[PDB]
């Protein structure tokens, strides 16, 4: 089956039962936490009510549609996860508690969201994390007589993060595909005194781009059918140092007032409805495939119809296994999640 991905949170202002299940084969449900005493995996007092729910209700509207919890995310502390990853007992409990909490809430499998192992050490340990999650996986499944939970990972646009390796072979033999992060490549909190689509396929300057990306986990040694590439459904607003400076690697001064208070970011919607209020000017740059719009000082990059159309297309010709979308609530009407599907069409 090929896969049609999309991630949801409690906090994104779209009530669990309006997420058109419809429009994808696979739905990823973040997040949940590592509990650092019990070295146990956990759902928050405030994600209770809604992470239980999720699998039955999403399954009301497509009953085909598989769920995943996804775990951690850019948000968690890593060192607990640097900690957890470093020794048998505690892995195993970790293990051993997020099998059991998938089976009770229904989900069909595991998304581990580790934004991001901080040395070496932590990848190795990784590696090992999931030799040991995938025996037990297939353990349960043995024991139980029931179909193997799935095991995927959310992760770094290009192998190599923050001067570290990811433990690639590990990766490859275990997961049953990749998440791959091909986003926030650029955005004002990181990269705050120039302008840059944040999800761009192609880069010819940088060749910090989504298919980039793609070849280098490729070269590494990672099938491209365990290849899932990720889309945007958001954008960040940058501040135009000069208003009439509005192409790609403009002078900028961060984070713009048009899109959120702490990393300048807008979802997918919002931007549509800022170019409508504003009048913005909008550019599909064929050369990057990926769009910005600029009024006065503002400048945004986000992905548009176009973009995603060509995304879709192409991971599809180079043989992925599919895309996902980060994040659902981000939508505009479900046009992009449409767009996103039919051009794929058929799912397998």
């Amino acid at each position: 089956q090929n896969v049609k991905g999309g991630y949801w949170f409690k906090d994104s202002g779209l009530a669990l039962n309006n997420i058109d299940s419809t429009l994808f084969t696979h739905l990823f449900c973040a997040f949940a936490d590592l509990n650092p005493q019990l070295n146990q995996l956990i759902i928050s007092p405030e994600n209770q009510d809604s992470f239980r729910q999720f699998t039955s209700t999403v399954q009301r509207k497509n009953p085909s549609v598989k769920t995943f919890l996804s775990i951690a995310g850019g948000r968690a502390n890593s060192t607990a996860y640097g900690i957890m990853a470093r020794q048998p007992n505690s892995r195993k409990s970790f293990i051993d508690s997020s099998i059991r909490l998938a089976r009770q809430l229904g989900f069909h499998g595991l998304d581990l969201d580790w934004q991001y192992p901080l040395s070496a050490a932590d990848m190795t340990n990784l590696g090992t994390l999931l030799n040991e999650w995938r025996t037990a996986i297939n353990t349960e499944a043995r024991n139980s007589g029931r179909a193997a939970l799935l095991l995927t990972a959310a992760v770094s646009n290009s192998p190599r993060v923050n001067g570290l390796n990811y433990p690639v072979e590990s990766l490859a033999r275990n997961l049953d595909w990749i998440n791959l992060m091909a986003y926030d490549f650029y955005g004002p909190n990181w990269s705050p005194s120039q302008t840059n689509s944040h999800a761009q396929l192609f880069d010819p300057v940088n060749h910090v781009s989504g298919s980039d990306g793609i070849n280098a986990w490729i070269q590494a040694g990672v099938p491209t059918k365990k290849l899932v590439l990720g889309i945007p459904f958001y954008g960040y607003a940058w501040r135009l140092v000069n208003a009439n400076i509005h192409g790609l690697r403009a002078p900028a001064a961060g984070k713009s007032n048009v899109g959120a208070v702490d990393d300048g970011s807008m979802t997918y919607n919002r931007i549509r409805d800022y170019i409508v209020e504003s009048r913005a000017t909008t550019v599909y740059n064929a050369t990057i495939v990926g769009d910005y719009c600029y009024s006065g000082s503002n400048w945004i990059s986000y992905d548009d119809t176009q973009t995603v159309r060509n995304k879709v297309n192409y991971v599809k010709g180079r043989g992925l296994l599919g895309y996902f979308a980060w994040h659902v609530a981000g939508d505009q009407n479900w046009g992009l999640s449409r767009t996103a599907s039919q051009t794929w069409g058929v799912s397998f």
